[PDB]
C-alpha cells in the first residue's frame, strides 16, 4: 500500500487533523474558508495536521503525490483579490513575519532565497503592476518554487462563483508536476506542467495544504475548498 | 473501499488479465502495443481490454460511478508525421471488433454515422486529419471526446511530439457528469486539455468493459500506439 | 498503488464480473448463492469466481504476491446439521469444475488422493465430517487449509453458529509465507484462527483465478452456502 | 476513498509523523521500540502516535467509522519471562501520558478504576499478570480489550513465542461494533484469537489519537516491545 492516503469530502468546524493558520477556518456549512468572509483584509493557511515524507536521505526515492481538491472564488464585484494556493513547505511551517496578501502567507519578500523552501500552486486574481510587478497581464496559475515570482504561468479563464475541480499530480522518475483545472459548469479548462526536483527545493519532511490573501477590502472576494484529496508514495 | 482499482506499471506478454482484439499485443519489453510494430510494416487494428467488466451504472439505485484513469503512451511516426490514432474506451461488456471497422474509426465504428446502439464512449489521440478519408475530423491533430459516434462531439488541438512519452489522466465525475481529459509531455511541459458533459446512465449499458484501442491504415505512414502503463478506478 | 483491489458490498443478478459455474447464483435480495436453495431442496455444486485471472507470481523477477481478502457469509441448515460446506479458493486461470467432483470435494477435486498437477490452495469451512464419507476429516466441523487435496494440511474446530453472520479475513503474507484465516460471529463473540505455511509459487501458476466453492451431497441434511460480501487485493 | 489510510513498512529515526511519548523512539535498524532497550536494563514507559487525530465518529450525521489496523511486533525477554506488555490504543486527541501512571497500566491509566472520564479503547498484550501488582490479570499471559479500564472486559489465553515475530491484525466493523483482534506466529503457526462489542461513540470523543504504548515495570525482567511495522485505515 502507499505511505499516506486522506480523503475530505467535506469538512467540520474546528477539525483536529488541520492546522490553521491565520483567518484560515471551516465553516458550518462544511467548506474551508482559508480567507476570512464577514469585510476585511485576511492571510490565511491550512495544513494537514502531519508531516509528510517527501524524500528519503537514506534510500535517496523522492516521493510521488496527487492530489485533488475543488474551490470557489466568489468576487463581490466584477473582479477580486488576491488569489489562493496548494503547497508544499517544511514541516509544521509558520507564516512568515511580514508576509502580505499578494504573497499568500507563503513569502516575507519577492526575492528568491533557497532557503525559502516552498513548492507553491497559486491561482492568482491580482496582477496589478502597482503592488505585484512580478505577475504577468492576466489572472494565471503558477508554479512557485522558493518565490512569489513564478517560473511557468498559464492563462487562468476564472469564472466567478464557480466551482473549479483541480487534479496537481507528481511524477517522481520525471520530475513532472502538471496542475489540471476544470469548471465543470461550462466546460472551461486549464492546464500547466514544469519540471521541479523536489529533493533539490524541500526538505525530507514537509508540510501540505492551502494558503490564500485579500489585501485589499474593497477588492473582497472568497477562496473556499470544498473538498480535498491527497496520496503520496516513495 | 471503492468498488475497483488497478495498476499495471508494465505488462507481460500474453497477460491473463487483458483480452487482446486485432493485431494487439505486448511485447517483451513490457509494453502494450496496440497496434502492430513489424517492418515490413503493415495495415492493422487493434484492441486490449481489461479481462473483467466494469459497473458503470447500477439500474435498481440510479447510482451513476465516478472513475480515474491514467496511462502513458507513446505514438513514434518513422516519417514526420503517422497515422491514425490511438483511443481510450468504454464499450459493451465483452465488445468485440465490428465488421467493416476501419483504422480511422480506431476499430470502434462500423460506420460514420451516430447510432445510439453503438454505445460507446471514447476519448481519441487522432494523428490523421484528412478529408479525403476522414471528412468530420478537424484541420489538425486532436483529443477528442467521442460519444456513439467517431465525429467528437469536443475536440482540441493536441501538441503531439513524435516518439515523446505522454502522460495522460482521465476523470469522471458523476455529480456533474464532467470528464476531463488531462495531457501533459513531462519532456518539453507540452501540455494539453479538454472537458465534456457526458452522462454514462444515457450512452452506456450497466456493464462495460474499458481499453485502449488504435489502428494505423496506411503502411506507408506509419506510426506506434504503445502504451507504457495503466492505472484505472471505478466507484458507485 | 497495489495491483488490485475490489470491493462487493453486495452482489446484484447475473454479476458480469463474476464467472458462475455449477448451481452457483445471486439471488433477487443480492447475496451470492454458491449453492442452490430450491423448492423442493436437491444434491448441489456451485463456484463464482472474479471475470479476471490474477497474478500470483512473476517468474521473470521472482516475486510473489500477498493479498488479503475479507467476506461475510452464512450457513443456514433446516435441521440442526448440514452438510456440505464452501470454500474460498485459488485455482489455474478460468478452471472449470473437474468431471466427477462431488459436494464432499466443493467442486474443487476429482479425487482424494494429493496430486500436484491439482494447483489448489483452498481455505475450507467444512459442516460435514461423516467418517464413512469422508474418511479425510477430524471428528467436528473445521477450518481448514487445502493444498493440492481435500484432506487439508492442517485444521481448527469450527464453531459453527446455524443462521448466523460469520466475518473472515484471510492474509497471505509472502515474505513469510504465512496464510491466516481470522473467523469471527459478532452476535455472540465466537471466534476461530488457522494459520499454516504455504508457498504459492511452489503450488500454483503465475495466473490464477479466486472465489468461492460449495456443495450439499445429501438433499435431505440441506443448508445455505451464501456469501453476503466480498473484498479482495492483491500485490507483488 | 476512504478517509484515512497509512502504512509504515519501516520506521525512520525521529520520525516526524509519529509522536513520541516517555521513552519511545526509533532504532537505527529502523524499528520502533516503544519501551527503552539499553546496555544496562532500566524501569520504562513510552507511547508513539500518530501525529494526526483521526474522526472516529461524526456528531453532525451519527455516523460511526470502521477501521483495520495491522502491525508486527517482537517482544524479546532476557530470562524465560518478561514485563509488561504492549498496546494498541485510540484516545483523546493529543493525549499526554497521564500523571503518576505505571507500566502495568502501560501509560494508559492513573489508576484501577473504570472512570468514563478516561475515554481509552486499547487492546493489550499483558505478558505480566502477578496477582501482588496487577491483581485484575487473569493467571496467564494474555491479549485483552480494554475499555476505559486495565481490567479488561474480555481476555484470552495469550500464546507468546519469545523474540518470535507475530502478526496482528485489528478491525472494527462500526454496523456491528466488533472488534476482532487476529493475532499469529509465522514462525510456527501458532494463533490467538479475540473478539468483543464496543460502541465508540458510547466511549470515545469525535477525534482520537491512535498509538501505541508499553512498559517495563521491574528492570531485574526486561523484555523488549518492538513493532516493526504498521498498517491503519479508517473509514465514516
Ligand atoms: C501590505 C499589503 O497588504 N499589501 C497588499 C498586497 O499584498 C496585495 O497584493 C494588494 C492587492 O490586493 O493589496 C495590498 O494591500
Ligand atoms: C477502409 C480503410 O482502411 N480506410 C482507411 C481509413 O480508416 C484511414 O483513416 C485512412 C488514413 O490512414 O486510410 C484509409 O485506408
Ligand atoms: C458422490 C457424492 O455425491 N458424494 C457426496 C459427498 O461428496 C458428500 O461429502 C456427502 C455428504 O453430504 O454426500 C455424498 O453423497
Ligand atoms: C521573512 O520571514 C522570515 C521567517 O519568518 C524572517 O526571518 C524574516 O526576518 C522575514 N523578513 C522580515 C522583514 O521580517
Ligand atoms: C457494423 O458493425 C455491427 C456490429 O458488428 C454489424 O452488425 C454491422 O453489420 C456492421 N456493418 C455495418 C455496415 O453496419
Ligand atoms: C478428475 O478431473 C480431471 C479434470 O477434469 C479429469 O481429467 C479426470 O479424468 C477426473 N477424474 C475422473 C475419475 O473423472
Ligand atoms: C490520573 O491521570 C489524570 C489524567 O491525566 C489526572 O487528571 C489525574 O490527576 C491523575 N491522578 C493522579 C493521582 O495524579
Ligand atoms: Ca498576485
Ligand atoms: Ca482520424
Ligand atoms: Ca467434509
Ligand atoms: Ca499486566
Ligand atoms: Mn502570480
Ligand atoms: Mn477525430
Ligand atoms: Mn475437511
Ligand atoms: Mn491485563
Amino acid at each position: 500500500s502507499d505511505d499516506l492516503s486522506f480523503n475530505f469530502d467535506k469538512f467540520v468546524p474546528n477539525q483536529k487533523n488541520i492546522i490553521f493558520q491565520g483567518d484560515a477556518s471551516v465553516s458550518t456549512t462544511g467548506v474551508l474558508q482559508v480567507t476570512k468572509v464577514s469585510t476585511t483584509t485576511s492571510i490565511g493557511r491550512a495544513l494537514y495536521a502531519a508531516p509528510i515524507q517527501i524524500w528519503d536521505s537514506i534510500t535517496g526515492k523522492v516521493a510521488s503525490f496527487a492530489t485533488s481538491f475543488s474551490f470557489v472564488v466568489k468576487a463581490d464585484k466584477s473582479d477580486g483579490v488576491d488569489g489562493l494556493a496548494f503547497f508544499l513547505a517544511p514541516a509544521n511551517s509558520q507564516i512568515p513575519s511580514g508576509s502580505s496578501a499578494g504573497m499568500f502567507g507563503l513569502f516575507s519578500s519577492s526575492d528568491s532565497k533557497s532557503s525559502n523552501q516552498i513548492i507553491a500552486v497559486e491561482f492568482d486574481t491580482y496582477f496589478g503592476k502597482a503592488y505585484n510587478p512580478w505577475d504577468p497581464d492576466f489572472k494565471h496559475i503558477g508554479i512557485d518554487v522558493n518565490s512569489i515570482k513564478s517560473i511557468k504561468t498559464v492563462k487562468w479563464d476564472w469564472r466567478n462563483g464557480e466551482v473549479a475541480d483541480v487534479v496537481i499530480t507528481y511524477r517522481a522518475p520525471t520530475k513532472s508536476l502538471t496542475v489540471c483545472l476544470s469548471y465543470p459548469s461550462d466546460g472551461t479548462s486549464n492546464i500547466i506542467t514544469a519540471s521541479v526536483d523536489l529533493k533539490a527545493i524541500l526538505p525530507e519532511w514537509v508540510s501540505v495544504g492551502f494558503s490564500g490573501g485579500v489585501g485589499n477590502a474593497a477588492e473582497f472576494e472568497t477562496h473556499d475548498v470544498l473538498s480535498w484529496y491527497f496520496t503520496s508514495n516513495l
